[PDB]
């Protein structure tokens, strides 16, 4: 499975993610600085507030 | 839980999930005619080829 990995509005990058891991992870939330996304392998659980999507497909999580 | 339920770019339709359920789906496969996206309550199973994204938040499967 490959994932994007990139903070936020940064140029695009890309992460292979260890075997037997089929999902990658869109996680938002807001900061002084505006709309904040982490992006990653997995699916992780979050603190209530923050928006999270989990999708089964490769670089699934723009 | 409310989640959008309306295929594709058509008008946006929402419907309310049974109570415990927390999630919404986005599938998006393609088919002769192209691009077809399909929403609603939960994250079902889906078949290899077709992609599934899952959000627990809101109306966050548009």
């Amino acid at each position: 499975r490959i994932c994007f990995n990139h903070q936020s509005s940064q140029p695009q990058t890309t992460k292979t993610c260890s075997p037997g891991e089929s999902s990658c992870y869109h996680k938002q939330w807001s900061d002084f600085r505006g709309t904040i996304i982490e992006r990653g392998c997995g699916c992780p659980t979050v603190k209530p507030g923050i928006n999270l999507s989990c999708c089964e497909s490769e670089v699934c999580n723009n």
